[PDB]
């Protein structure tokens, strides 16, 4: 009746880390694809009456991983499991959370679609790390846990950056005001703001060190322009701390010929191959937070 | 089979205005209360096969108006109406859209509860003006229209404030960066930022005019502090433009003994009685936007 | 995993009585109101895995208490509670259980609306005392316990009224034939009947003591006229025993200038303030019945 | 897109009458049984886009007719029908509307089960004549039309009984007080009451004509004893008017050796064979009421 | 909290056998019929918190047994049982699993209707023996266990037929190729095929013994024709092994005047009365399979 | 209010054919992918009140196309469309329609998962061509049309194969008995059967022409072995007619080095690139059948 932990095809390293921190090991599931690109999920062990926990990040090929997660949840549910919990470090389609505004002709809400699919597959609980919009919690009818990576970010700032008592935290866009502001309050220091459309700046950032904080980085269209503007303004050096490092498209190329002292990300998305092609990127372990959340859910 | 428009106990003036702009008149419904404070809804005319439209703002006593709206929707649905649309100028419980963060011990999500109540009552469409969080659109499975009052705000700024070409727009909090930023871009001028915890300010605001823009004002705990900070900083005069003016609690007392040149709001919440006790308050009609949205929904 | 009992803003005394009879104490919940008349519910203790019981009577301001109950149930459900049970001593909107007849134009069914609201909020069980219509049990898909206060009424009749062996039991209306008939059968005594539209009487009621039995009294529009008719017919004195004493509107004034020897009610609705302004009113404790029902549900 | 009327195996005569009053004819459906007592439903004509009406009374073998109705509704729904309406003159399992009281060990609520069956089969509207409990309207989430046969009963009383101005109306049980009372009020005449457990009577019934009114008669366990008590009390003759005459079990034998001047019923249940073995039974047509209800639903 | 086993009106013998194999006895339930052919279900013992198991075969009068099963499940669910499991040895309406093809005018899918009825009644698990179509598992959203009687068929073939090493297995129709083929592979011997429309045969079946295997036999319209064709072809003797022996309509008459050496069936449908009028029929116990499935579901 | 036809990324040619046969043209939708492999759906025109028809085959990368279809349906539904119909020429995950048998450990039912996802996305109708299992019709609660390509197969056999009056139709497996048998009856000729586990044959196929008929061919693991066995048995030439030609994995390599003079398939899956690398493959247009089905659904 105790925890049975399962892992998907994507991001095996974090799954192994979370299993180790729980003093367990991943269950026997073979997730391959048939000849015509159809997902094949075969659970080897018994899940009857167990508290199944599935960890599947929204990275790599998003649709294939999402389909694998749904099929795994359905298979566990039909196999008479007590309660199936889906742990999603990076929620897929989390940037499509609104019907947008004037101009976006009949755009859908893909986040609610994913929520409905997870609910109809048979999920009983959702664990997510640093959702793009905290209001996505309301997209479900089951409990949702929105974990935060801010304590790790503060710890990294304190330990690594020696001048953290006289720095500033800068938001690369207008919507990152809340996160940047909360971090600045936590470190007991001031902050600035940057907006595009071009680049505008409101803050001191003169002969001091600035840290760019954002939730994610897909193509680094942001953060890079913010670093350029900050360097033009008078900043001595610029750091970049991120929660979900996608680094898709050009990305790595842009960081490589950039003046970032360090680009900091977390385990939520595999960074192994990305770190090889870029020395700036550094990784922060968050497996402890997910493991503690899993324990809190399980014991009760 | 054409539009049948109904009005609630709250905000009769806006309902009459919307009816006039539609070249119609409100249906015959008597909404009183029984002896033991229970809602009594009696629809006098036939709604069979009609496109029923109900306008009920979340103002005054929130719970009583919400229950009246739900009972009216249920009565219209059981009476074999073709499609029932709920027009809510101010969405109740819109500030409770998250499970908050560390410290808020097991707080609920009241916005999703209201969404579920409206869905189970029998609503087929929702029309809302300037939702507190745009992601509340995903709280429903029926279509939701999130109207914007920004064009009226811009028009008022242009017509009334003569120095609008050399002003700035200031957000009283960190979460208002997006709205203020969009308004600044539309007016082709710059912007500033104010954060509490005390007040901190990043911007020029020296010997010029600043306009405070926020989504709503419950007790004017904000906006007033921002005006004080701006006046201390060097602003010649401070304006305040708002979408939903609750003006609850002390409110009117605070604006009265304040240095606001004008506090601008919209129809969405009845401002009749409030305007009598405060000369600063001015109202912007938004009935045309709701009427146009209703026409767009109906015609198809 | 044992019982966690919660109480609402209305009827604190009955909640404390039920808690005492269960050898427990009410959980730590702070239920206040925000500035704009919106309910604030904050659960202080952990409800994860607990079998939560919420007691919220439909008295006072009905809509406000109902919204309080719904928000509390939703908060308990989202907080990973094992099972949430709503104990409602007086079911709100219980008199609106039909679509009425010819004349009531498009009247709704508010009882089914409340049932759907409780079902969608997350309630797993319902405990009610003396429902207005027993068929309201079918308004839910979850189990519903319809308790009966008849044993307490019989005990009061036996102990207090010394001539209970040669009395009669009179129904103030046509719909109360079943309750009056069952009480008369259980007491092994005869009965009468009264119908309005004016007053008509079929029974003996000549130089004997008559007892009026009804389910509830909102304004005492009934019962008072029944006592007048009984006194006109020849009854020496008239008693009145009720389950749910609303005593709204004039009520207390009518009883005060009436010839009731005693007006007997039960705990279900707070009678503290009402009893002060009227000496005739007497209260029968029903906390033991609710406590026993709660124990029966919990143990299993 | 106009009315397409269908008929079940039970009660072909009433279906043909309703079709004639609508100036239409029943659709081509062959409803036979396979070898192993399984219902076979084959719709011969096209129902795509039509507003189908199905008439299936709960008479004869109840389960077989109910399954026929459900299969027919499902077949019409899957065949892309616009809206399917189930016209049930006598609602099956209408006497099982409560979980009863102390003594009935874990009895079910079959009426809600039938309601759920009809809702899940695909019914969009329900038309019923004189439901046993009017609160069964709340057992559905679709609109329910509860027709009344009282005008026909009153017309029969006026036309046939010549002394209707100086009669009385008697309820054979305690639960029939409302119907008897309303009929007495509408006829501007007084009333009496009878309760079992044995027979007790409260009323005049001395050298006058008494009429027994009930909703239904299954075995005539009631009504017969009421007539015996009335004859003992002094009634010159006793009439009996009923809405749904089941006349199951002994029934016909009991009426045959009884002193009823006439036993009046309505069409809702086939009375052809029953009337042959008993001269007292007379039938009142109700096809016009159902036809008018169907027209009212269809036109809109 | 352990197993509470209930039995329906049909097939008492199999229920008693399954109870004996589980070392238990059937619960106290009285399932009779009211006067007007309505099902009466009264559960005598407590099912609160128990794992209720109901065995009800789709035999005899199908509709009455199905309604009894649904009412029993609903009664057990409303009585606060932990989990209700429906054990259906023969799934009713299992041959209506498709909307057929060109010619069948708007036929329904009765199997999905039965599935929806069982789901809405409150069933949490389904156990079925040898479904007509294995895809009926997808007709439910709850887990469904499709047991197989093939091991018993193979054992009977080995024990009774001494020449089973040099026989063939023949399918009476085209749709039985899979079952016959699997049996042939398991017995390490060859197979043949027979198709109607008349009879056509592809196989050796010359001066040897053939066994006809099908899923069921309603009227023995098949199997008898296959035996005639096989005997004409050169088969020395013909056997017939079946899972669900309905033997409805003529049936027994056809087997009696046939050249079958033995017609083998299983318990799933009561064969007691049928076996008396036909010496060829033999029965294979399958109570152990159902008992083992029940134990597997319960233990977990 | 008339037909608005939309097309997905996969199978543009068939969509254009169906649009041409309907005398219309495909709507303006841009279906691309964001940087991080997330589907981007933007509808350019208005679908309010329209009867949207979306054609999306389950070919190529299955998961991406399925996600595109779901997002398109959701976008059309939220945009206030009258009715959204999904036309799926090849149903994805149609081979996973059972929970298999002993040996497949806790395998899921992916077809029911896809059905649930389509139902929850907002689909109102499903049109599919030659489903793998006809019972998948019961996997939905909305109407499902299972079109058949058999008339085209018969026409091709008649026109192209000149010796079709003295041929045989052979099933490459045991489960294809029904299709092969129906085709043989339609052409008024005989048939044979082939089963693996190795290869076994029952039929004449001696100096005559044989045609292999199956529903689909993924890797041609079947059909090729059947052709080898048929050639070894004595067949002069062997043909192969298929409905859904996947031709994944090796496929083309197997057909090219085989003795097939014709491998006949239909449009449902794009055959353009496949036909270039193999001269044997030939294509049959089925756009007329889909267009006629669409018309039949639309007009009604
Ligand atoms: N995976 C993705 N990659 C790139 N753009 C995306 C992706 N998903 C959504 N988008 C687009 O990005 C926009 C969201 O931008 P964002 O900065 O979050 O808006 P906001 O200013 O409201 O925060 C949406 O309009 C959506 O069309
Ligand atoms: N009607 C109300 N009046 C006052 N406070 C409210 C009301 N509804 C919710 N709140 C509280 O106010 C907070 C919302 O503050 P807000 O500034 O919108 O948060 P955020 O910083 O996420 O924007 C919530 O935590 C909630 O507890
Ligand atoms: N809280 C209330 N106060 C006063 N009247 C009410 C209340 N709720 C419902 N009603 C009205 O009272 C009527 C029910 O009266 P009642 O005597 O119970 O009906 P019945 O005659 O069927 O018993 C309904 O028609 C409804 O309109
Ligand atoms: N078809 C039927 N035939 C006989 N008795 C029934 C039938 N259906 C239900 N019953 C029983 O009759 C009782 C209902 O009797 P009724 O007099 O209507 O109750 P009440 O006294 O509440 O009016 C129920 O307890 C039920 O067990
Ligand atoms: N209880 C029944 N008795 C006789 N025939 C039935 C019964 N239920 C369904 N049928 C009919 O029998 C047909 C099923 O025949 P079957 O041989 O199973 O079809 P298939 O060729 O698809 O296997 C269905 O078309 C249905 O109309
Ligand atoms: N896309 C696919 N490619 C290859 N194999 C599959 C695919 N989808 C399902 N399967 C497997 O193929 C099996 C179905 O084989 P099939 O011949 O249809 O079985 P049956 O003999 O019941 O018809 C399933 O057990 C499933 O595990
Ligand atoms: O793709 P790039 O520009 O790196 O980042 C996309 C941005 O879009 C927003 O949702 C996030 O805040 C993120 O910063
Ligand atoms: O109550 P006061 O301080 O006036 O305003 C409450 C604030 O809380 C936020 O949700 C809104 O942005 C609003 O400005
Ligand atoms: O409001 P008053 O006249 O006191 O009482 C209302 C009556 O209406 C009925 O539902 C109850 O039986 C109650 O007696
Ligand atoms: O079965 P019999 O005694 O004829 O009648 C049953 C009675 O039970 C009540 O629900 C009805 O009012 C009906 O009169
Ligand atoms: O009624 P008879 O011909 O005996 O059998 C009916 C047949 O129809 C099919 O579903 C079964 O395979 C069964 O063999
Ligand atoms: O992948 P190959 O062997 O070509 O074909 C797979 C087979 O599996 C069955 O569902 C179909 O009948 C098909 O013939
Ligand atoms: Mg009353
Ligand atoms: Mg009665």
């Amino acid at each position: 009746p105790n925890i049975v932990l399962f892992s998907g095809s994507s991001h095996q390293d974090l799954s192994q880390r979370v299993a180790d921190r729980l003093g367990l090991e991943l269950g026997k599931v073979v997730t391959k694809k048939f000849s015509n690109q159809e997902t094949s999920v075969e659970i080897g062990e018994s899940v009857r009456g167990e508290d199944v926990y599935i960890i599947q990040s929204g990275c790599g090929e998003i649709n294939d991983n999402l389909m694998e997660l749904l099929i795994m949840i359905n298979a566990c549910k039909i196999a008479s499991s007590s309660r199936v919990t889906a742990v999603i470090p990076c929620f897929p389609y989390a940037r499509q959370d609104k019907k947008d505004k004037v101009g976006e002709s009949r755009a859908p809400i893909s986040a609610k679609l994913v929520a409905n699919m997870l609910s109809v597959a048979g999920a009983d609980h959702i664990i997510t790390m640093d959702l793009h919009a905290s209001q996505i919690q309301g997209f479900f009818d089951i409990p949702v846990d929105n974990l935060y990576a801010e304590p790790a970010v503060l710890q990294w700032i304190r330990e690594n950056i020696a001048e953290w008592k006289n720095c500033i935290i800068v938001s690369p866009d207008a919507g990152g005001a809340k996160r940047v502001t909360s971090i600045a309050d936590r470190l007991n220091v001031e902050f600035a703001l940057i907006h595009k459309e071009r680049m505008v700046l409101v803050g001191d950032v003169k002969d001091r060190v600035a840290i760019l904080v954002d939730d994610m980085a897909d193509t680094c269209g942001t953060i890079c322009h913010a670093a350029d503007k900050l360097l033009s303004a008078g900043a001595t050096k610029v750091y970049a701390i991120l929660t979900h490092g996608i680094f898709s498209g050009p990305a790595i190329s842009r960081i490589n010929n950039a003046a970032f002292e360090a680009v900091v990300v977390t385990n939520t998305i595999p960074q192994e191959d990305k770190m090889k092609h870029c020395t700036k990127i550094q990784v922060i372990d968050i497996s402890m937070i997910l493991a503690e959340a899993i324990r809190r859910t399980h014991n009760g």
